[PDB]
């Protein structure tokens, strides 16, 4: 009755610790992980203090380290003075991240140039993604050619940006992307029920035509991350909302409805959820780790899901099939019907282990 | 001074056990894959018997887990008489394999209508394979859609044939493919050199304007496989050659040759020689297996490699920069420095694994 399925891999969660532990922290994050079906994620470096250097970074593991329940790696973040100055500690992290639209000021990069920057000064075999939203991934992708580098996108939610990567691809360029479950289960209609303030988001919901162009151009979409974006529903429903869902619990069951209903195959979802991140950004295996779902079940999502400290959820009412049953991380029960099994701490950073160093010529 | 590479997996090598062991054996074929930095191998069915049935598919595997020092999968065959029989032994199979040009009686299909019947009755889940040249890519693709299922396309031999596996590939149909290294390396050049016994391969040498565009088309080319086809050398330079050329122990030091001269990079490289294979085939990562390389070493290929029983190599007089120093499998020694130092039966099924198998929907 149950499906076997390897471990999975969300490259794309924001975890909040440190500096926003009111929202999710690595010990709260990674359980909401392990109930989504995922073993590894990749947390971005947006948090308070942002990591943006070595001694952020430093820290960053070893909260990692004793709260996390499932693996990780961290990401590094550019900021407008940190190119250059990345080197010793680059192969230690999943990657870079540009945040290349509206952000905080820490990340937030002013000019074209110091993107170049980066990608010039980046180890170029190690791995780098962008935040970039429409004519943004066009310029990116003009910043990677100049510097003849790879670059993935994160959570493409447009037909404008799957047809601009699409034509890139066709033309042999180097250039990956994500697609996040709420730009394919989500769209403009979903903004009445939602409100102004829950229904914020960056990339924003798009509309029918970009839901189905998504889809439609699955060919395109290398990899499915949640961009987990916890917010309380205080902070989403407050004055000044910021942007983003959780979506690590809901990811999985989402995806697999659609395997249900024939719109992917089950080969579809782990290339994009295990195979493809994992090429990506050179994450390991994980020894004696897979992932026990039940596709029978039916179930409505409610208006939260039972780990992540939003306490909220953009899909609830939507009712889906498939049950993540069970979870074995590395030879121990983490996960079963509701329950998170492994305690906080548990989790460890795959950068650290001999098989999770990204291969470079010496 | 060395790198380390995970352990590499090559989809296509004929290890000629059983019926044709004086060309190779599974043991003998197994130490030229991890002399050559190959870990896993999957072993095409075109042996005597032919493995185009469960009896067949039983002997060869209790052969290979006898005589093979790598891990290893096994193909089935199609034949004009077993489609709709092999689905209780299908998912134990590394895939069906479609032999689509001139083949031996056994292999031989005689109407695209049994093309349609296999790709119709093998199960979906799993991976077909085609030898197909020349228009017969446009051909197995046309079928592969008309069942609404993925194929795979062997050694890619022609500018024709990478653009059109191109144009598809810019339609989003699920065609992948792989690229051996005669074809790389060699041409129509190196005929008058090899002669035309030695030269005797299918598909053939390509001109020059064929290697170049595969190189130019890398992009599209989502393996490398070495198409290793031992045959003696008093075969090749007999009355009636066969083709085929062995080229396990060349395969990686040409390939990291190419790397160090900037042609591809080691990420390229490892993304066709591991993670490519890994994920058309769902084959399992092996535990504790890693291959190091010396980057450095300028050698000239010799008139035959160590290992294959073939005992010549087409490559001979050619520098190479790149050599396997040491192969750790499953957390044994398995090669050093010219010595294979696992015994014949250390390699095992991984279609027996676990996490070797194919993941299916109830
Ligand atoms: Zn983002
Ligand atoms: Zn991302
Ligand atoms: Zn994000
Ligand atoms: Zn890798
Ligand atoms: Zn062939
Ligand atoms: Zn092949
Ligand atoms: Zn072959
Ligand atoms: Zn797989």
């Amino acid at each position: 009755k149950l499906v076997r399925l390897p471990g999975l891999i969300d490259v794309h969660v924001h975890l909040r610790e440190p500096g926003g532990t009111h929202k999710e922290d690595f010990a709260s994050g990674t359980a909401a992980a392990l109930a989504g079906g995922i073993t590894m994620v990749c947390a971005m470096p947006n948090t308070r203090p942002p990591i943006i250097d070595a001694p952020a970074l430093a820290l960053a593991q070893k909260l990692a380290e004793a709260g996390a329940r499932c693996d990780f790696a961290l990401f590094l973040g550019a900021s407008s003075e940190n190119a250059g100055t990345l080197g010793t500690v680059a192969g230690s992290a999943a990657g870079l991240k540009l945040y290349l639209n509206e952000t905080t000021s820490e990340l937030r990069l002013d000019s074209v140039v110091q993107w170049m920057e980066h990608f010039e000064t980046w180890p170029s075999h190690l791995p780098i993604v962008a935040h970039a939203e429409q004519q943004t991934v066009a310029a990116v992708l003009m910043v990677a050619q100049l510097t003849q580098r790879s670059v993935h996108i994160c959570h493409v939610a447009r037909k404008e940006e799957i047809l601009l990567i699409k034509a890139a691809k066709a033309r042999g360029l180097p250039v990956t992307c994500e697609v996040a479950p709420h730009h394919l289960f989500l769209s403009h209609d979903d903004l009445e029920r939602l409100g102004p303030g829950k229904g914020e988001v960056r990339p924003e919901l798009g509309s029918r035509q970009d839901v189905e162009a998504l889809w439609e151009n699955m060919a395109v979409i290398d990899c499915f991350a949640s961009d987990h974006a916890p917010h309380t529903l205080e902070e989403k429903c407050g004055s000044r909302p910021p942007p983003g869902f959780p979506g690590l619990e809901t990811m999985l069951p989402l995806l697999l409805t659609a395997v249900s209903e024939g719109r992917l195959s089950l080969d579809d979802l782990l290339q994009r959820l295990h195979h493809n991140p994992r090429r990506i950004f050179h994450l390991p295996p994980q020894e004696d780790t897979y992932v026990e779902v039940d596709l029978e079940h039916e179930w409505t999502i409610p208006s939260h899901m039972p780990f992540s400290k939003a306490h909220w959820t953009p899909f609830e009412g939507q009712k889906v099939k498939g049950t993540v049953r069970r979870v074995v991380l590395r030879g121990e029960v983490a996960y079963i019907d509701g329950q998170v099994l492994v305690p906080p701490g548990y989790g460890q950073d795959v950068r650290k282990w001999p098989q999770g160093a990204v291969p470079q010529l010496p």
